[PDB]
């Protein structure tokens, strides 16, 4: 298709590997480019972890309000919120918000620990019907993004379907789904990625990620003006380990997708 040829041309000009999955829930149509290839999720895996903790809160009514100790040794490579609360506490709701909206890696590690380790996030993924997602490590090593390494990867198709079930479907209870969507809509890191390729009037909730090998990711629920929502996953990774981020490529893929709508 024209969309397929253009995403292939974008990828070719990018010097890396691009994966895109669109679901149009007005009619459930799909656009896929490398939709079944694995990509390192990096920080976009945080969505799953927050959703898994949200799922826990459905049978632990007071869980999201429960204090967690932030200790000096807990800080990792990017802790814009957690570093403010060292030698203090954050609630799991606060940690979820920090992980999703500011991409705080200490907060992500607290979410992971609340689920019993990376395998608890993977187990939640399996429990909501996602067979492809795997989380294997904590922050920051889940971002190594090594080519051919299946750890901490998913496919665009699997992630699009999962994000749809989490934000628009019924993988979560109604309050938890609304809370997840509220968190995603208040993301602070997304304006250069999918959001930039979409018309300004469209509402986006998203989670960005980045890692080694110039890995540049975004996963978004999109509410276009006057139409049913879209789910759009754009993963991008590059051949050299120290490569620079390329959020403009995610914006370009989103712009190509918007024109095909
Ligand atoms: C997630 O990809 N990470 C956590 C934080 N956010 O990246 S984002 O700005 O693309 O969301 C810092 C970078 C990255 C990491 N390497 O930990």
């Amino acid at each position: 298709s024209a969309v397929q040829q253009k995403l292939a041309a974008l990828e070719k000009s990018s010097g890396g590997r691009l994966g895109v999955a669109l679901i149009d829930t007005a009619d459930n149509t799909q656009v896929l480019y490398r939709g079944d290839e694995r990509f390192p999720m990096c920080s976009t895996s945080k969505v799953m972890a927050a959703a898994a903790v949200l799922k826990q809160s459905e049978t632990q009514k007071q869980l999201l309000n429960q204090p967690v100790e932030i200790k000096p040794a807990d800080l990792v490579n990017y802790n814009p919120i957690a570093e403010k609360h060292v030698n203090g506490t954050m609630t799991l709701a606060e940690l979820s918000a920090a992980a999703l909206q500011y991409s705080d890696n200490t907060a992500m590690n607290k979410l992971i620990a609340q689920l019993g380790g990376p395998g608890g996030v993977t187990a939640f993924a399996r429990a909501i019907g996602d067979e492809t997602f795997r989380l294997d490590r904590t922050e920051p090593t889940l971002n190594t993004a090594i080519p051919g390494d299946p750890r901490d990867t998913t496919t665009p198709r699997a992630m699009a379907q999962t994000l749809r079930q989490l934000t628009l479907g019924h993988a979560l209870g109604e309050t938890q789904r609304a809370q997840l969507v509220t968190w995603l809509k208040g993301n602070t890191t997304g304006a250069a990625s999918i959001r930039a390729g979409l018309p300004t009037s469209w509402t986006v909730g998203d989670k960005t990620g980045s890692g080694d090998y110039g890995t540049t990711n975004d996963i978004a629920v999109i509410w276009p003006q006057g139409r049913a929502p879209l789910v759009l996953v754009t993963y991008f990774t590059q051949p050299q380990q120290n490569a620079e981020s390329r959020r403009d490529v995610l914006a370009s893929a989103a712009r190509i997708i918007a024109e095909g709508l």
